[PDB]
């Protein structure tokens, strides 16, 4: 490959040096007698100045016709100039047009288009600066998680996606034909992580999870990226400490590295800056009282839906925990509160500013008889869970874990109006394509 | 959480210090008047010495009954002793039996069991030392890949799993009902990575890929982990350089960190040590000649199946490339060799010692008309690929990429007898459970 110079490298200190740019036309404007092509690549935008008496009539005429997203190679000499973007421009000596484009279907400001058009052309939308900024934020949050997980001594595992058991209820399970049988798409790797702690003690995975959720909200995808941890020996309170340390590190590391991208989306970084341990903790009981005090018609035992969570977040300026939920609005695998068996040792972590749940976790039931009884009570077939019950037969230990919704976290960090914008190619009940 | 001391931390320098172990009984033997419990955790095995006159009759009797995989907490004093494992043992003061076990269904040497029994109890098999060693190797290879990818400036993305297009042929596609429509499970994220290079230039993903492969070989899973890279500007020769640099780094970093685990599986590390650039490169033409010279009944134009690849590997002592395949045994998206349009600019990387293909990659067709013609020739519906064709309409650039099978790589590194042992919970046509 003939090596290129990235746009971000075009700096005043390169004055007088030859560079080869490779990228796509961002804008094309005549300035005086010259053509100014702003060329974008994955690192920035550089002004390339095309002069007729330097490149010749043929090249000059070709340059006039280059619309947005035309692919080009540009060779020229860097000139330091304070008026130019980045303080330096390229005086073009050679222009190779790879493909001229004049009708790119995403507008220069994509948010002047209908969101439905942007989704119809999602494969083109992702190359635009704001959409790409979201993907850089997403990769940085995940990089940060892996740094924290490595340092704190967790083992990464690669759990199955094709499964035979519901983790989070049958209502949101995708079913498929699998040769001579049927399989489901995993809603969560949790049960497999619970198997893995017996060999590795502290484990995590990052997997796509699948939820056949009919409701078309701004917080639900049918496919999402799910960062899950499970640990031997830890109780609910221990796992909550892990959650706040991990999320704080993810957010602070991403503030450190991606300030520029975040400032494209936020006028106020306060809640992100506030994201350090210890996070506020309220009981579900306290949540109900806060909600009732603000006029919300909620009764103890009711689920906290998105609208309840929204009002609740008004009282907080950073992520916070709600803990100790009524048993029967939570999943079958959760350990009862030994002080009050009406409740389970569950906690959710909610983001402020209306975003609501980003993590769901719990301490797991570690008693065989109790777990089996709960499976039966929920109308589940113990045969589908025999292997999971085995974990309570062959050296059971107390353990806890949780799952983080990566897109939910990205949506809060960037104050997105819909979770879909945090997925490279979002999947929702009416959207499968591109 | 009351803090524990990991088995690996029990060292002679801790002589006289109190420790709290937490783990599972590995062996239980009476030695003289005492009970020696070897306790395993995720980091090793420590000898815990239980003396009747120290712990009392009740505890001593409980200790006698602890079989393999009994879960225990042990508090005691470290004593340096050269006869003990790791040069140090724990003199037990307190033993808490969490759950006594006597009938763990995996034998102490698992390979004395039928592989079918181990798979039936896969959730228990994964906690055993060899199986856990495979998972530590797998996580280290992947950690190494991410280190290399970060340093070399690639962006991580999170592509879709629910899709509408075959990347690697319709024969191995899983189909499912998706609300009012149908979806497929991704065979490969490649086409989406190709969209993403227009914004990010150099991208990668690690995703589960799904292949409805009926043939029950030792090299095929129906679900596998797929590390894929795609890069603007790079041709086939460029991407081959990336492949050998990445794989060499993965293997060398894993040799550095996981020598102990690898030596559980290999008597000879030579081929791993040999894995540094430049890898040998032979053309498909050369491969055919080598094969014909060794008596293999292969004709130019024929696919190189697993048995052909096996014989071919005999001539190599490290991974190697085969390049320049006949067009019609390769996928629709591959760029024709401009010097010889009977061929495409494809290469596979084969592991030695009979393992065969670990990477499939190519330069991609970047001309709209050629790609459309190929889609039509293969009986594919251009409507399902309109968005992919769009990438050749809106600023097309030359580009190349590849996919690495993580389990295939692990199987070669550890000289496994079947790829299934490299998956946490393997999926094959007859195996969906646990
Ligand atoms: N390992 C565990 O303990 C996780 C547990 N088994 C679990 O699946 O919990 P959830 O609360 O359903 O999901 C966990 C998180 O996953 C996200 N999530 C859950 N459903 C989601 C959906 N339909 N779309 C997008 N994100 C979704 C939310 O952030 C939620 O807090
Ligand atoms: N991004 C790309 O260019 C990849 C390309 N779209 C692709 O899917 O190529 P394959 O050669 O089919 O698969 C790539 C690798 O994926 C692995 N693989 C492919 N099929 C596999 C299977 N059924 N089981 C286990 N591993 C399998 C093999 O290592 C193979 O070399
Ligand atoms: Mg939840
Ligand atoms: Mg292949």
């Amino acid at each position: 490959m003939i090596e290129k110079v990235y746009c971000q490298e075009v700096k005043p200190e390169l004055d007088g040096k030859k560079v080869r740019l490779a990228g796509w036309v961002y804008t094309n404007m005549r300035v005086g007698k010259k053509i100014f092509l702003w060329i974008r690549d994955s690192t920035g935008i550089v002004q390339a100045v095309v002069a007729k008496n330097v490149v010749g009539e043929e090249t000059f005429e070709k340059a006039k016709k280059l619309g947005r997203e035309s692919s080009v190679i540009v060779e020229g000499i860097v000139k330091a100039d304070e008026r130019a973007p980045g303080g330096a421009e390229v005086h073009v000596e050679k222009l190779e047009v790879i493909q001229a484009v004049s009708e790119f279907p995403i507008p220069e400001n994509p948010e002047q288009a209908s969101p439905e058009l942007l989704l119809d052309y999602r494969h083109l939308h992702i190359r635009t600066p704001k959409a790409s900024a979201i993907m850089k934020v997403k990769e940085t949050l995940i990089m940060a998680a892996r740094e924290w997980l490595l340092k704190d001594g967790w083992h990464e595992v690669f759990p199955p996606i094709l499964v035979t058991g519901a983790v989070e209820g049958g209502a949101t399970l995708f079913k498929l034909k699998y040769f001579d049988k049927y399989a489901y798409l995993s809603q969560s790797a949790q049960l497999y992580l619970e198997a893995a702690i017996f060999g590795l003690e502290k484990v995590w995975s990052l997997t796509p999870s699948f939820r056949a959720e009919k409701s078309r909200t701004r917080r639900h995808l049918t496919e999402f990226w799910h960062l899950e941890l499970e640990a031997a020996w830890m109780d609910l309170w221990d796992i909550m400490k892990v959650e706040e340390e991990l999320v704080s590190y993810m957010v602070q590391r991403t503030l450190e590295l991606r300030k520029k991208e975040i400032e494209m989306f936020r006028d106020d970084l306060t809640t992100l800056k506030n994201t350090e341990p210890p996070f506020p903790r309220i009981s579900y009981d306290e949540a109900i009282d806060i909600l009732q005090s603000k006029g919300v018609n909620v009764e103890w035992g009711d689920d906290l839906g998105a609208d309840e969570e929204r009002v609740l977040t008004e009282e907080f300026d950073r992520p916070f925990f709600v803990y100790g939920y009524p048993k029967h609005i939570k999943a079958f695998y959760m350990k009862e509160d030994p002080n009050d068996p009406r409740k389970v040792l569950a906690s959710d972590m909610l983001a402020p500013e209306g975003y609501g749940e980003i993590i769901g976790g719990s301490q797991r039931e570690d008693d065989y008889d109790k777990l089996l009884n709960r499976i039966l009570e929920e109308g589940m077939d113990p045969k589908d869970y025999e292997w999971y019950l085995d974990l309570r037969r062959y050296g059971s230990v107390p353990h806890s874990g949780f799952g983080l919704g990566v897109e939910r976290l990205v949506a809060w960090v960037l104050k997105l109006d819909h979770i879909r914008w945090a997925a490279l190619f979002p999947r929702t009940p009416a959207r499968l394509y591109p």
